[PDB]
This record gives C-alpha cells, structure tokens and sequence, in this order.
C-alpha cells in the first residue's frame, strides 16, 4: 500500500544514481501524499529539475525547494505551508525522510535525508518515509557536500517519479 518514489539524482549534469523512496502513508498520510504528488508533477509543480541546497557529511542533505533553488521557496500541494501532521515517527538513523520546516506548522515541499541519527529533531520535524533503495547513492551525494552545507558541484533530481 505505501507509495514508493525515486529521485535520479545528477552531479553537474551527469548521471549519478537512483535512490528510492517509501513513503508512510499508513502513518502519514496527508504528508506522504504531498511527496508523492511532488514527486510524480501531477499537479504541475514539483521536484524533478530541482537542487539538493545544502549537504552536511555526517547530518543530512536538504533539498525539495523547486521555486527558489536555495532553501527560500518551495510550496505544498495543500498551499504554501500545512500543519504538522503527527510526529509518530522518529529520526532513527541514515535514510529517514523528514520534513524540513521554519517553526511549528510551516512544512511545503523542502524535505531532508538523514545521513545520521539525528534524534534532536524528533517531535520537532515530521518523518514520513526512508530510502528503500539508493542508500549507496545518497552516500555518494555525501561526497559532494562540506561542514558548511554548501556542495562543490551541482546535485539535482533529474528525474522523478512513482515506482
Ligand atoms: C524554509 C526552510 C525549510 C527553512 N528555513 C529556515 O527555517 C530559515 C533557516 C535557514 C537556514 C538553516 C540552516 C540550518 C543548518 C545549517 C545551515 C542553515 C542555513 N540556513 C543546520 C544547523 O540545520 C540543518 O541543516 C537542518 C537539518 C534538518 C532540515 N533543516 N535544516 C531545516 O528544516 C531548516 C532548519 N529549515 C529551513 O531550511
């Protein structure tokens, strides 16, 4: 039943990789589905053609904001901004997909992928999927990334989709 995504992931341009995504709609339903309809384009907006904005080694890579590349934009499916939906599920290590947020209440569409536990975020930030397949990929993506956040080439979805 939960809904399995994939990002092609591009470095500079040049293929990389595919990571695979389950989404916990039986958990989160009303943000699981935002990912997917994100993901497939379905409603004419969405991530394929968007950056990763920040890759920490050892903490996570960030991405999902489609509308200003740099960690400013992005929007939901539901409008700019939807609740915190539960927070059932925990940061537990490496692969969890989480939601990145301003504040209470604030998620859109920017999302991150723990290369580490980070149980810090728990209750604070909504987990609602992990890497299935791809983890080696994500790994990969690490390397491109700094202590700052800032990436050393170009990491892009450029493709996306529902498996
Ligand atoms: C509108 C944006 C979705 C929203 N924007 C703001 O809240 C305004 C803050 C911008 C910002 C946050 C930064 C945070 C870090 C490093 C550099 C940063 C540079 N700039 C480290 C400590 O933490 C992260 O990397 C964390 C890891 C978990 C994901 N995650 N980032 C977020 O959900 C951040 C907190 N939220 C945003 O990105």
């Amino acid at each position: 039943v939960n809904p399995t995504v994939f990002f092609d992931i591009a470095v500079d341009g040049e293929p990389l990789g595919r990571v695979s995504f389950e989404l916990f709609a039986d958990k989160v339903p009303k943000t699981a589905e935002n990912f997917r309809a994100l993901s497939t384009g379905e409603k004419g907006f969405g991530y394929k053609g968007s950056c990763f904005h920040r890759i920490i080694p050892g903490f996570m890579c960030q991405g999902g904001d489609f509308t200003r590349h740099n960690g400013t934009g992005g929007k939901s499916i539901y409008g700019e901004k939807f609740e915190d939906e539960n927070f059932i599920l925990k940061h537990t290590g490496p692969g969890i997909l989480s939601m990145a947020n301003a504040g209470p209440n604030t998620n859109g569409s920017q999302f991150f992928i723990c290369t580490a536990k980070t149980e810090w975020l728990d209750g604070k930030h909504v987990v609602f999927g992990k890497v299935k397949e791809g983890m080696n990929i994500v790994e990969a993506m690490e390397r491109f990334g700094s202590r700052n956040g800032k990436t050393s080439k170009k990491i892009t979805i450029a493709d996306c989709g529902q498996l």
